[PDB]
């Protein structure tokens, strides 16, 4: 029930050159708009973007793109399934740029693929400006895994465009699920740092503008690490993130009778999260072994102490125009599913 728009600037592009674009749903009397930003990881080289344009290519073109999705989770239109924005404007970006949403270069005579996942954001916003976002009074920039991330990388740059376009009664905030990662240990010896080090060459990334004054050239994949990137962000963002990522696992070579050496490290990676989390003071962050949740059918039902996360986020809402109604749930027991409420697979 979102319906597919193409880029009318045919010049921001998915990997292989076809047009970017997003899936609409309007909601006619609603000042809320609901961007989302797709994951699915990266490519880093010419020869692993090659393969996935071979077996995941919905990531990398909009070719074979279908002219309708239906929106799950927070993207819901049925408040029994939404009770958090159902109402609301609805974005669903496709991710095709495979660059975390950092890039900002073209396909060319010396590039093979084009990386614009920073620039398709921006465009999306400009285009949206003329379908109503002019009148809104908040844009949420939400995303979930490398669309969590690149929530954390381009929230406050949609803040600034619109700032510089001349709407600044708009409220920017972000809602980043599942991409809030640590460059730590490996628990055998890709590792994160390194493979974003290369693709930020490759892609011509770019990173905020205050966190990239702090980590500097040849360090800005610093950025890209939420609890390094978090504190330099203006615009509120609500982070969401289970305390044992799979994805985080992969990263960190931890495939599932766990022994001693494993338990202490799997033990020590939830330590770690709630730590970088401590200050974060919109958060929900449960004690799973999962990976995303925002646009889940079923993610209403995972809680932390009683607090399931619509409800979060509406306290959230209610803390930025209190008694029972907590934004920062972070868990401390420390093994996956020691919270009941953790998905079942
Ligand atoms: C899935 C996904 O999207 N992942 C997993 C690890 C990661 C992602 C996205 C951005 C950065 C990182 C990390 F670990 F390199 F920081
Ligand atoms: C199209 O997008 C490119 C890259 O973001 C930008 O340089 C150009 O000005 C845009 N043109 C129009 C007409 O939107």
């Amino acid at each position: 029930d979102l319906r597919l728009h193409l880029l009318l600037n045919t010049s921001v592009t998915c990997n292989d050159g076809s047009p970017a674009g997003y899936y609409l749903k309007e909601s006619r009397g609603s000042r809320r708009w609901l961007l989302f930003l797709e994951g699915g990881w990266y490519c880093f080289n010419r020869e692993n973007c090659d393969s996935r344009y071979d077996t995941m290519r919905r990531l990398m073109s909009s070719r074979d793109w279908p002219r309708t999705r239906t929106g799950t989770g927070i993207l819901s239109s049925q408040p029994e399934e939404n009770p958090y924005w159902w109402n609301a404007n609805m974005v669903f970006i496709p991710y095709c740029s495979s660059d975390v949403w950092s890039g900002a270069s073209s396909k060319s005579e010396k590039n093979e693929y084009a990386f614009m996942g920073a620039l398709i954001i921006q465009e999306v916003v400009r285009e949206l400006l003329g379908r109503g976002l002019s009148g809104a009074k908040v844009l949420l920039l939400a995303g979930s895994s490398a669309g969590g991330t690149g929530v954390l990388l381009n929230v406050d740059r949609v803040a600034e465009q619109l700032e510089k376009l001349g709407y600044p009664a708009i409220q920017v905030r972000g809602l980043a699920d599942s991409g809030w990662f640590l460059d730590n240990k490996q628990y055998r010896h890709c590792a994160p740092t390194e493979a974003i080090r290369r693709g930020i060459r490759y892609w011509n990334g770019v990173v905020p503008e205050r966190c990239r004054r702090q980590f500097q050239e040849g360090e800005e994949w610093n950025c890209f690490f939420g609890y390094k990137v978090y504190p330099t962000l203006r615009s509120p963002v609500f982070v969401v993130q289970w305390l044992f990522d799979e994805a985080q696992l992969t990263v960190d070579n931890v495939h599932l009778p766990v022994q001693e050496g494993l338990r202490l490290y799997i033990q020590n990676l939830g330590r770690e999260l709630r730590h970088t989390l401590k200050d974060v003071p919109a958060s929900f962050a449960p004690a799973c072994l999962s990976h995303e949740i925002i646009i889940r059918s079923h993610w209403t039902d995972v809680q932390v102490k009683g607090t399931s996360l619509p409800r979060a986020l509406h306290c959230w809402d209610r803390s930025l125009h209190l008694k029972g109604c907590p934004v920062h749930l972070v868990d401390s027991c420390p093994w996956p599913h020691c919270n009941p409420s953790c998905p079942t697979g």
